[PDB]
RNA sequence: GCCCCUAACCCGGCCAUAGGCGCCGGUGCUACACCCGGUCUCAUCAGAACCCGGAAGUUAAGGCCGGCGCCGCGCUCGGGAGUACUGGGCUCCGCGAGGGCCCGGGAAACCGGCGUGCUGGGAGGGGGC
């Protein structure tokens, strides 16, 4: 059960489904050291450097301003993210809300605190984080909205709706979905 | 080499008749793609992108072509209209602000109709010198 074999294949060889990227977000509110501790925390969890992320303006009733980082999320692809994402089904449950589901293939749940991971430990020094998991599902050909050169957009039959995204996590994944 | 003809590709000019939304078809030897990988050059949180190496799969999408509808847009077309406005003249009217006549120019909105990219160079392909 790896990321290539992970594939909701219809009748059309080049209109299979799959996990496009699986993004892993923590939205600390200030400090560095506080980051810090965050940014271990990813790093250790899903394999992968997370990226600082900068506030994007300054929000006096938050105290944060333009520029520092208040933010750490890492993008998982291909094999660390199939990794990752079963991890993830099981501190939930594998149980997903269909309103979660948006209506261009994306779906996201959130995690409490990270301790419903399997593998980790209740650490006195990391504290307690909770985490927000988004999966992109797309269709081969995302592509011609993304490449550099004569960028153009994706006709409507090749993206991935919200019916092809709940049959993914349902027949694909395994994960009951409510 | 040379001349002529000619799809999709490359470099352009004008920069919506070229844009936008929806629907229905066409195109795949080659060309364009989607596509397959990340040893190497290069790249990032991330081989997603960029860059490199490829050729299993596919015309589902992009590109290009044809048709229909609506919006937007365009037109040296009809009306609006010789209307509005206006250069020159006046012992012409009006209490007056202003109007009128003659000679010379002359719109716009809007309504209807038509249109919905045109074109320069090159590669490739075909024919001859």
């Amino acid at each position: 059960m790896k990321w290539k074999e992970l594939v909701l294949v219809k009748d059309h060889p080049m209109k299979r489904v799959y996990i496009e990227k699986v993004v892993v977000n923590i939205g600390v509110g200030t400090g560095g050291e506080r980051l810090e501790k965050a940014a271990n925390l990813l790093r250790e969890l899903t394999g992968a450097e997370p990226s600082l992320r900068r506030a994007k303006r300054s929000i006096k009733d938050f105290g944060i301003r333009k520029g520092e980082p208040i933010g750490v999320a890492v993008t998982l692809r291909r094999d660390k993210a199939v990794e990752f994402l079963m991890r993830a089904l099981q501190a939930v449950g594998n149980r997903i809300k269909r309103s979660s589901f948006d209506e261009r293939g994306n779906v996201c749940f959130g995690i409490k605190e990270h301790i419903m991971l399997p593998g980790v430990k209740y650490d006195p020094a990391v504290g307690i984080w909770g985490m927000d998991v988004c999966v992109r599902l797309a269709k081969p050909g995302l592509r011609v909205q993304l490449r550099r050169r004569r960028r153009s957009k994706v006709g409507k039959g090749q993206l991935v709706t919200r019916e092809e995204a709940v049959e993914f996590f349902q027949k694909v994944l395994g994960v009951q979905v409510d």
